[PDB]
């Protein structure tokens, strides 16, 4: 039993003495303190016209913005981390808050690690356990099948190539209780050794399994289930993964997320992954700017028609200056990297990919690696359509070329070990489309050697 | 303290154990219980091929969706009816769901009486009193300045006309802790009234009043602070309020809103005032979809240029009619009414109204009462702009016709009465854009019979 500081937000489109009677009653409660009152607007009750007369009446410190007409955003930040507070609690309505004016104030309150609630919700901020003991970067993203494993794994390649031995620890959507160990830097990853893993029950094609075949390191397999608005998940085992990752034979760590979910582990520095491809409005409002607001490095994804017009490319990248100007930022594509050589094969090509872009995927893959495709299946998440597409096409293809996705292993590699083809996995590599724009492994060194810094100087 | 029943959503992009574990923690809590699992789509985590196992494996019982493609809306509602579930906890992320399928799910469940849940977040649903003993309507919107009031004053006119006896207790943000009662049926409300009660410190330009001296009846005067994201409120005397109107001589109530907040007390039938004018995400998106589902009419405002365009009106017609298909909607703009003669007078007018809008009012106002409007000011909220205004106008007017509205009283009228002009109180009238869309009044008709069909049959 102890108090938790609130702080309350109000404005004057209510008269004065409702919004007493409602701090009076906070305040009176049990395990809760009101510490200080914001009023973020509106000026229909000015009777009562200066901040010391608020504050004589309510006996607690009252704080106003420089702009009756604006969210005094800035002070509210400020008063939280002043004041130390717990909760912030909202006493405002329309016209002075709408959704999107709420979900900004939100963002603020809880990046300071406080509650943000009103008459009928609550957010709850994000955990972050400090328990790494190496440099480290979080990478993140808004949704799935945006590039969060692909700029991942780019990532730990570019960290390897500046003489640093990467570790990633993966938050899955699923795997063992305790962490299992991927060494990816000693043991080479074949078809057969996936099926033999996957014959143990173990999910063969999960990402920490995907970045140690694709870019040769130690990754940790982590778990969690759910995965909330503003990032937080209901379960995981990160932190014992993080814990794991302290006592191997690594020197940096990369926290990678699933989801919109965000790994509950303090890192240095944060990628943050936004495809083009998504509604303006899950980039530009409800936690969105929060995710981008965390970023030292945004990598825009999917940056070409079919999956987003120029128009759309440019209003992300705009929005992305706007509210975190600081930030880095590169735009980028995806094109497919076999890991083995598809040189002159009739080519069975399995991805995730949407079926607009595989002609698009095709084309690179005949045009680069000098492959005949006979035959794809887009079908990877979707078993009964993949064994379909299978058949199909299983016989006039020399090898499969297979994303390390979904049933790429208990399906795609067993049907085609068992019809006697090649196995060959397939890596998506971020290109950036404008070099206006700079270069996507100096982007990614810059962070990489802030977090070194920022290791070496913080304790 | 007592057991609260909790249904999980759950997905295919989870692997089975870690959703059995997530269960498993959520069932073994004190005074919670799972007593239902909704699958909410997702393939690529399904090792399992019978859905049946699911179910078995879990000890739960599991509902599924037609479609693995959909979020199984009905299944969801149906469930929490079926289950009278208290808690529903969302155990998913993208890509199954974003922050607008999370709203649209939120939506269903709230309307049912019960919390939406997640890692991060948390709703509650409207407190509601069952507390009145006449047949009744609540009148709620959207927004600030979107015609709640105009809307309220006409309906209370209109169920006069059709010989009953409204009673408008109005959930005002001020006034005092006992409710205050204006006898507008038995009471000539003249402007040296309005003045009486405003020196002794009554808010003479609230709803309670203006519902009083606009539509000539018995009035109630609530109070309450803060509105919430779904509409609720933090502290309110409405429940008196409905205590008072039940005891005084009435035999229809009207419960009217504030902001974008809901009068906590049931009520037969609802009209859900909707402002054109505002974002289309406010109204399609966040707890705007569950404001307009509450409504057996709903009345679009501000349907007009400058305030909205006709594809904008068209896109907030369409959406309603989608997601509310057996509500009646009329789209209306506001025109004036003075409450008074203004033949042939020099017009000095005072309005709340934007400034782009006002010249379309006095062009109204001129054509229809045969004025002339010698003067405007749009400045009834702004006090020292106000006083300017009338100081330069005051002179050239026989009349001020003024909404009775924020600054109406202790400013304009006081000026006026001690400057020895007549003062005429000016109402504001939904008037429908197209005959096609029936007729304002046979709409509030229809809902009123309702409401006293269904106040005879459910006792
Ligand atoms: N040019 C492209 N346009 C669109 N999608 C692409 C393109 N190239 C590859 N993809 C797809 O992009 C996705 C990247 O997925 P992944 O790296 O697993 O990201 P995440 O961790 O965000 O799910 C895959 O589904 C892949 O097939
Ligand atoms: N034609 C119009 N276009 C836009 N606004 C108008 C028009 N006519 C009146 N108004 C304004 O509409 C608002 C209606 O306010 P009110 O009836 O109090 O609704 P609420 O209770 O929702 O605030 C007032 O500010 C009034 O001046
Ligand atoms: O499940 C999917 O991805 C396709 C079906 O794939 P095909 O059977 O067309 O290959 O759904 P659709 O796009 O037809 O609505
Ligand atoms: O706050 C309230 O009591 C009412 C009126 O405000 P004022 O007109 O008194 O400023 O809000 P609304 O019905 O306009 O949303
Ligand atoms: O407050 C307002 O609406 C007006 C007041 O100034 P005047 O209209 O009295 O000049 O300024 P604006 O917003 O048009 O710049
Ligand atoms: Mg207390
Ligand atoms: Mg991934
Ligand atoms: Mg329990
Ligand atoms: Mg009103």
């Amino acid at each position: 039993g102890e108090t938790k500081k609130m702080i309350c937000l109000v404005d004057g489109e209510h008269y004065f003495p409702v919004v007493k009677d409602s701090i009076e009653i906070l305040d009176d409660l049990e395990h809760i303190d009101v510490v200080a009152v914001v009023f973020i607007g509106g000026t229909e009750k000015l009777q009562i016209e200066d901040p010391k007369e608020y504050s004589e009446k309510l006996g607690k410190p009252v704080f106003f913005g420089p702009d009756p007409k604006k969210i005094p955003y800035d002070v509210i930040k400020k008063c939280v981390k002043k004041y130390n507070a717990d909760i912030v609690m909202d006493l405002s309505d329309e016209p002075v808050v709408d959704y999107t004016k709420r979900f900004r104030i939100a963002s603020i309150v809880l990046k300071e690690g406080a509650v943000y609630q009103g008459a009928d919700f609550k957010f709850e901020p994000l955990t972050e356990y400090d328990v790494l003991e190496k440099p480290s970067i979080k990478i993140i993203g808004t949704g799935k099948r945006i590039g969060k494993t692909a700029v991942s794994a780019y990532a730990a390649r570019v960290i390897h190539k500046h003489k640093y031995n990467p570790c990633v620890v993966a938050m899955g959507r699923g795997g063992p209780r305790e962490p299992e160990i991927v060494e990816g830097n000693k043991i080479e990853i074949t078809a057969e050794y996936l099926l033999e893993q996957a014959d143990k029950g173990v999910h063969a094609a999960s990402d920490h399994w995907e970045d140690a075949l694709m870019s040769r390191i130690l990754t940790v397999g982590c778990r969690r289930c759910g995965g909330g608005m503003l990032g937080d998940t209901f379960i995981t085992n990160v932190k014992r993964g993080a814990e794991i990752a302290n006592k191997l034979d690594s020197d940096f760590v990369i926290m990678e997320g699933s989801g919109a979910a965000i790994p509950p582990v303090k890192t240095n520095r944060q990628i943050v992954t936004v495809g083009a491809n998504q509604p303006m409005i899950n980039i530009n409002n409800f936690f969105g700017p929060f995710r981008i607001g965390l970023a030292d490095l945004v990598i825009i994804t999917m940056c070409e028609e079919p999956m987003a017009t120029t128009e759309k490319i440019k209003k992300v990248e705009k929005f992305i200056k706007e509210i975190n100007p600081s930030a880095n930022v590169i735009p980028t594509v995806f094109r497919p990297k076999p890991v083995g050589n598809v040189e002159g094969k009739k080519v069975l090509f399995a991805t995730t990919a949407p079926k607009v872009v595989v002609g698009k995927l095709v084309n690179y893959l005949e045009s680069k690696y000098g492959c005949d495709v006979v035959g794809v299946t887009p079908h990877l998440s979707n078993r009964p359509l993949l064994r379909r597409d299978l058949k199909k096409y299983i016989n006039k293809a020399d090898l499969m070329l297979t994303e390390l996705k979904a049933a790429a292993v208990d399906v795609a590699t067993r049907v085609a070990i068992e019809a006697g083809l090649d196995v060959v996995y397939c890596d998506n590599i971020p290109v950036v489309i404008d070099e206006s724009y700079g270069n996507i492994d100096d982007a990614i060194i810059e962070v990489v050697e802030m977090a070194i810094d920022d290791f070496k100087n913080n304790r």
